[PDB]
């Protein structure tokens, strides 16, 4: 694709998110800005698999040299490489070997899939949900040499929203 | 099915193993001796999935009130409920909330699938392989309340063989 | 002594390690660069004692503001303050209240003590050996207020080697 | 020796205690009633060592099928096998894998060693003292398969005294 | 009073329960069968207080030499000494220094107080409720010398019902 | 109220203490500096209640970002929000999830209530008294998720005094 010519939406409730990892995939792909090609970045060393679609937000820069990463919780898996509009429902803050790499939590626009419209904010997520996600991120790199992750916890939409604009200006 | 009328093989290189979990399945089934029906025992609380087919050996009793559990490493997934002939290549010893529940390591008879005939003993497994399996077992129950697991390590076929007979007499 | 005028060896199989804690000692000494004097850093609050000689590598800087710490497994205890040539056989990765402080695993040069020449790499260590050390590190600070330790696990020589050079350049 | 022909003292302030583990020893010996020979019972799996002399009281039966165990806090280590007169200053209650195995807390008769005469009752023990002992018991068997310990806490002399007579009648 | 001339009801849903401790009281009274007078049995050594009315069931004998103890969860406190008709909703099983002393869980007859009619069985109790009660019993005697309590957990009405008849026949 | 215009006394034997929790109350209130209003901070999850009036010392800063907390043992309960002059008789040191939060032990000026004038220092408190308070603090948060407390023990007036000035300069 061509991120350059892609209408980007930065509305908390209409967020343009490029997917890189489809839910349940243990293969971590990674789009390369120039080619626009998916780069197989790494296979999960352990017997695990992403708890939800994972991607990143176009035209944003956060404390990690890369745009702010994001999750789009849903019952389906969006083909790695596809694009989807989501809404910020919260965010999972954590630090790892590089430093602070927060992870915005989100769902697709109801227009796309109203299955979980009711989840208006982070507290609207089952406990189990939050646990599996947290535990995942704090264990999906145990077997990776020279690589760790310390998961702080989740936060509400407002916080996320903040994290958002924060990285947005940090972009240009 | 009817475990009662099933020819059981206890030859280390011809071991009759009833499967209960097909590779990659995050659903832990569990056959009930009387009904002969698969009982959904539990779904992985975490974003994980078995690293290889898991089942148990017929007519054997080990330190856990259940027949000795077993893994049948293979590139394919055997339909939960099916039966397969394997051969002991080792065993992963560990203890959990209940106590000592060793897990035999095995592959299907070459006649069935010669893909990995060359793996004559535990040392013939890729490091990664052993790591993924070990790590799995020592984290697949983190989120389960009142439930832990301490994985000791692996052992050679000989050790396994022992564990086997040990539980075999312990049966009748 | 005078670390400044000490021939340092950074060959994985000829590593110059300054000892600070002799095996079995519950007294954690700590050399001070300027004075070159052993500083009693702290006495084990618990009823324990180091599983092997503990020291550090001269002229190296790791993620802890201090040179990469190291262990020199042997049957004898080297006088705290002495220097010894070891060889990297692995490394124990872990994180604590400060962050990531890996611990190189090593033995003295066979020329010095050929007792355990055969241990060419981490896997050549008795399970028990690895357990006592791991457990030790993950419990030797329970009683210490505002201080914790999360032991990840061990790794092979190669990994260690890497960890080494990594901190070596990080030095100058 | 011959426990049978040994004048036993059951006075709280003149208690006959047979030692089986000298302070700092990581070797847990265990006298056999008939032979009267020290039986090496087990070596500490971890990098620890007893915080004080450990023994048991002759001709007493507690809830563990064995005479009530006891500690004899002192600055020295009494040769495993030796006998010593102590006085009850308290007791450390706890339960483990078998059940309830309380541990009397005591010191030798001042006549023998007046170093700590002032410690008339449990409260007279430094905090650190009590912590190290408690911690010890609740971690000296972590690495032991199928074996745990839950340490409740300590109690005053009166309590201990009770525990004593209780197991004393429970003897004959 | 005169337990002897008191119409006793042993219907699971019309259980005659003599109160000895009113909810929130830290004073444990204890009726004496002959005098029919409340015996102050003991004051809570700790800064606690009963989570609900406590008493016992007339003309019943359980494994403790005393009638089966019982709780009558309600928003009010019944004057120690008074009698009340409850209904078994479950039971909290536990063991202590003496042995097995189960504690029936119950509420008063709706006719008396319909506030919690809807709680038809143990599961109908708020988590918090069950926690505070469990925790209470497993900590209300920490400071009591030579006295402990191991709380197993709760069970459904059916279980309780059983425990009931069990101790009822065990009476005469 | 208005802490700002309140004559504060920092004399060990004339200590100005703002009460926030009246003895026996299970409701932990918490004055807010600006509003001067009692903030209901939290209700005891367990079946407990404070062993004595709890409050804090005005214009003081300790290692917890809050003024140094304090207890005013007395037979009566002072209306949460009221102010009272006490005298340091000791202090209970302890650490929790946050860190070191010592708790000054004190009584009201004899002029106010001479009932316990005789208690000149920590040793003058009944054992029971000290046990119930210690045990309380080390169990009043068991049921609280992500929250623990490690009670070291008590100390004499002198110690307390120290702790006082310490936090006093730490204020301005």
């Amino acid at each position: 694709m061509n991120l350059e010519k892609l209408e980007v939406s930065h509305d908390a409730d209409s967020l343009c998110v490029v997917i890189e990892i489809s839910k349940h995939s243990n293969i971590k792909y990674e789009l390369d800005k120039e080619s626009g090609a998916l780069m197989v970045d790494r296979v999960l060393y352990g017997a695990q698999n992403y708890p939800a679609n994972y991607g990143f937000v176009p035209n944003t820069l956060g404390s990690d040299g890369d745009p702010v990463d994001a999750l789009v919780l849903s019952d389906v898996a969006f083909q790695a490489g596809s694009v989807v509009k989501a809404r910020l429902v919260g965010v999972l803050n954590m630090e790892d070997e590089s430093g602070m790499d927060e992870k915005l939590i989100a769902l697709p626009i109801d227009k796309i899939d109203p299955t979980h419209s009711y989840v208006k904010d982070i507290d609207d997520l089952s406990k189990h949900t939050l646990d599996k996600i947290k535990h995942f991120f704090e264990t999906y790199k145990d077997l990776e040499p020279n690589k760790w992750v310390k998961v702080k916890g989740f936060e509400n939409k407002e916080s996320a929203i903040k994290v958002l604009e924060k990285a947005i200006k940090a972009y240009q």
